[PDB]
């Protein structure tokens, strides 16, 4: 038949809907077999994608835009409008971004993470501060940063949303989300910065497998949003034995399910990007002043 190789991170949320697609036969329903390919980290996943070893990964719009500017045929489709979360210890004196001054601040995903670009942009706009000038920044993969915030080696951390949910039950609070920054900018609606990235070659030569997968994913998200029993099936993949954690993960995932037309999604992306290029020109030097053309999957 047709196999679609999807690269997933072991601490990512993409595995959850991939497991629904397989369990419910939504790949079969669309004439293909989904092969879930476990990749160690985001840097490993990005290389496998550059190396043509998968048909898709989950990644951010900026990286997709950068790969487009750098010459790739990558196509983006919205995966979630839920992204980022600045976590501080409960009762933290930090009530504003200025409070980060003189603190050890973890940043998940490195110096070019989409959440970091947004946070830096928000801080320059609302206070003319360069967080990298005042805060002791520590870059690293999300699991490490979550662990070090728990152990007190860090005073705050910008983490992927799933980790923030688990930290609340360890006595941690969300100072701000990446969704917060973007509503502060004045975005028209919920905006997906996390997407499926489809390989240019697969789009060109196996376009129906791509559409079949995109349909399978939307059906899985739809099922998760309409069948509360289905969640207890995927719980083993969620690392959520704790009950308040499980409920918080479910609530944030549901809130993130993209429900806006690609046209509206693409237009908010273009505007939010051009706003960020004015506040974070250096970090996006690999991407350009504007989003590549035809980046969004039709
Ligand atoms: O900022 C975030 O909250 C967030 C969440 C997730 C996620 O849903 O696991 C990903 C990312 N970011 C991300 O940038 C990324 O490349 C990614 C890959 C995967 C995955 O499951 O394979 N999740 C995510
Ligand atoms: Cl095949
Ligand atoms: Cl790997
Ligand atoms: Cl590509
Ligand atoms: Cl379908
Ligand atoms: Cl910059």
């Amino acid at each position: 038949g047709e196999t679609f190789r999807l690269g997933v991170l072991p601490f990512g949320t993409a595995s959850w809907e991939a497991a629904v697609i397989k369990a419910r036969g939504f790949d079969t329903a669309n004439g293909f077999t989904l092969d879930i390919v476990k990749l160690a980290g985001n840097d490993a996943a990005r290389i496998a994608f550059l190396g043509g070893q998968v048909d898709a990964i989950v990644g951010d719009l900026i990286f997709a835009a950068r790969l487009g500017n750098e010459g790739r045929g990558v196509r983006f489709s919205p995966y979630s409008t839920t992204e980022g979360a600045l976590m501080v210890p409960a009762g933290s004196p930090i009530t504003d971004l200025k409070g980060l001054a003189g603190k050890r601040l973890g940043v998940a995903g490195g110096a070019l993470d989409k959440n970091w670009i947004l946070l830096r942009a928000q801080a320059r706009e609302t206070a003319g501060l360069e967080l990298e000038n005042v805060a002791q920044i520590a870059y690293g993969a999300p699991p490490l940063l979550a662990q070090k915030l728990e152990t007190g080696e860090l005073d705050a951390a910008l983490l992927w949303w799933q980790f923030a949910a688990r930290l609340e039950a360890k006595g941690f609070k969300r100072l701000i989300s990446a969704d917060d920054v973007m509503r502060a900018f004045g975005a028209k609606g919920a905006v997906s910065l996390i997407g499926y990235l489809y390989e240019g070659h697969t789009v060109a030569d196996r376009g129906e497998v791509v559409r079949g997968f995109a349909r399978a994913s939307a059906a899985a998200k739809d099922a998760l949003a309409n069948e509360p029993a289905l969640w207890e099936t995927v719980r083993p993949l969620m690392a959520a034995e704790d009950d308040a954690t499980f409920a918080t993960l479910k609530r944030d995932f549901l809130a993130g399910i993209p429900r806006r037309p690609i046209a509206a999604e693409r237009a908010d992306g273009e505007r939010i990007y051009a706003a960020l290029d004015r506040l974070a020109g250096a970090q996006l030097l690999g991407v350009g002043k504007s989003l590549p053309p035809d980046l969004y999957l039709d």
